[PDB]
């Protein structure tokens, strides 16, 4: 149930296709990256998770560049997919901007985003 | 100069191919994931960085599963490639394990890894 | 309104006294640290925040040791106090365990905790 | 050997006094906070670490306000003190700025700092 369309708490949409090889492909919109544009995502997930009741660990990367905009930054999400009655993806993320060496200390943002299948 | 073979401070090797579309593909070995096995990585990087002297922001994901082992975890690196005389990739990373809901608070590790082209 | 008794999403209680010098003192209970024991906290907050409508940035540290237990770890919370009708403290946290040098890569946990004044 | 004067990789000085109660008090200078000013720190450390050879887990908070400046931000460091021939404090840190609710996603920076006793 990991393949589908997901929404976070802020309004981003996360359309993803999980493959049997463990690949993870799709698109991302709708800020923290930028206001109104689609961005390519790619990532991985473990395709045979534990059956003791557990999250399916996954992660994906969006580089914030398309034909319209370039923010010179990349966000990687790292979390686990929690199956059940309401499907849930709880992630931590890191957003790194391309900086000079004197500005390398303030290059990385950190936050968290939870994803649901309903909005 | 982002395509090539990289080594971190602990002994991991990071063989990567950057594509013109912004894609990022390769393999990863040699602990924090697991001891001696190859793992598929995928990620993204911005393919037209700023020319004011700046890092090329990038990120990639490894799910720690191959034909030999499965740790039920995924690591995402987020950093910038710093070009120059000695090439350098300075990253922060998040390692998320698949846990139960009662253990969801301790599911995510955080650290940092710097990558050089010589070892 | 930062002085008082706070509760997170998991059941921890956070009794804190803010001082006019910017000091921050109190006690902490009730897991991620350990099950049922009180722990000394200390931290700081900016005592003259911006009046444009903004969070009051704060942070505090708990070392998980009292007369009963010692987990050999410390958690630091970093967040902002958001005033209003419902008072709110939204934090990110880092929990570092004392490890050997070979285990230094997995020494730091990361998560997030939001605190309210009602439970 | 945790009491003393420490220096990071960027030039910050970290003068600290550890107490027998587990308290941690001192001053901080010299950027990531701000250019040239002293700031009060407070924090905690476990006062009876493991004797199997291990770091002493510690953490401290600096709110970036004194009589001269106010950045409306706070940094918390979380790490372990590694004793030996060369004393070492390896930390991760979180820097949270006071933001509006619409800017709450980009409020927290993350990085790392290693501290030595010689500069």
């Amino acid at each position: 149930g990991i393949t589908g369309t997901w929404y976070n708490q802020l309004g981003s949409t996360f359309i993803v296709t999980a493959g049997a090889d463990g690949a993870l492909t799709g698109t991302y919109e709708s800020a923290v990256g930028n206001a109104e544009s689609r961005y390519v995502l790619t990532g991985r997930y473990d395709s045979a998770p534990a059956t003791d009741g557990s999250g399916t660990a996954l992660g994906w990367t969006v580089a914030w560049k398309n034909n319209y905009r370039n923010a010179h930054s990349a966000t990687t999400w790292s979390g686990q997919y929690v199956g059940g009655a309401e499907a849930r993806i709880n992630t931590q993320w890191l957003l790194t901007s391309g900086t000079t060496e004197a500005n390398a200390w303030k290059s990385t943002l950190v936050g968290h985003d939870t994803f649901t299948k309903v909005k």
